[PDB]
């Protein structure tokens, strides 16, 4: 039996999954861990490992990697969970190992990677407080070229009246995400900060596991893949549509919570933003 986490329905992902909109064809990146492609509920297109010691991107040593995938785009079966957008054609981009970090130079060498081979959407669930010449240079690339660029807000919270929006979310070309609970609530790790773009779920996230396992983390890494997902859907919608016009849409028709500072225009409405 096949569960449907909460937070691809709170986003309202389903109702184009029955109109026969689940993101065929649009190539997504995920940036992360790696995605085990041996996982009965994924379907893992291709990829590359920019990890020196770790050189099989299909293979997840940390797990994080897999669960962000899982969000995106876990399989329409009759098993585990349901993504996003479980038609997407899902790529693996290793730039983190197995203890969960990664250097700058991997993560920038994955984005250019990502943009040499035609990617749609890219999902980096991944940030630091830093930001370099290098890395703002990628992202804006990637943007130029066409690709929708989602990344996580952070999990710093608030402190005091300053942002405390990671890199590369704090690059206006670059779509920040925070997390809400199912109640709608900001999480109280959730970066806060005038880049805020959209909130998703990220609170008790449901999701695959290598191994052929499932459990739930909460995090703005979990929050991230659902916008990803939600770029997928409006393009598999509208094919034509260039990545400002995807992120005006996606901006544009959200369900307004408190404050931008807080909620940036607030939780995504896909079923809106598809049009
Ligand atoms: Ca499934
Ligand atoms: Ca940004």
């Amino acid at each position: 039996a096949q569960s449907v986490p909460y937070g691809v329905s709170q986003i309202k992902a389903p109702a184009l999954h029955s109109q026969g909109y689940t993101g065929s064809n649009v190539k997504v990146a995920v940036i992360d861990s790696g995605i085990d492609s041996s996982h009965p509920d994924l379907k893992v297109a291709g990829g590359a490992s920019f990890v020196p010691s770790e050189t099989n991107p299909f293979q997840d040593n940390n797990s994080h990697g897999t669960h962000v995938a899982g969000t995106v785009a876990a399989l329409d079966n009759s098993i585990g969970v349901l993504g996003v957008a479980p038609s997407a054609s899902l790529y693996a981009v290793k730039v983190l190992g197995a203890d969960g970090s990664g250097q700058y130079s991997w993560i920038i060498n994955g984005i250019e990677w990502a943009i040499a081979n035609n990617m749609d959407v890219i999902n980096m669930s991944l940030g630091g407080p830093s930001g370099s010449a290098a890395l703002k240079a990628a992202v804006d690339k990637a943007v130029a070229s066409g690709v929708v660029v989602v990344a996580a807000a952070g999990n710093e919270g608030t402190s005091g009246s300053s942002s405390t929006v990671g890199y590369p979310a704090k690059y206006p070309s670059v779509i920040a995400v925070g997390a809400v609970d199912s109640s709608n609530q900001r999480a109280s790790f959730s970066s806060v900060g005038p880049e805020l773009d959209v909130m998703a779920p990220g609170v008790s996230i449901c999701s695959t596991l290598p191994g052929n396992k499932y459990g739930a983390y909460s995090g703005t890494s979990m929050a991230s893949p659902h916008v990803a997902g939600a770029a997928a859907l409006i393009l598999s919608k509208h094919p034509n549509w260039t990545n400002t016009q995807v992120r005006s849409s996606l901006e544009n028709t959200t369900t307004y919570l408190g404050d931008s500072f807080y909620y940036g225009k607030g939780l995504i409405n896909v079923q809106a933003a598809a049009q």
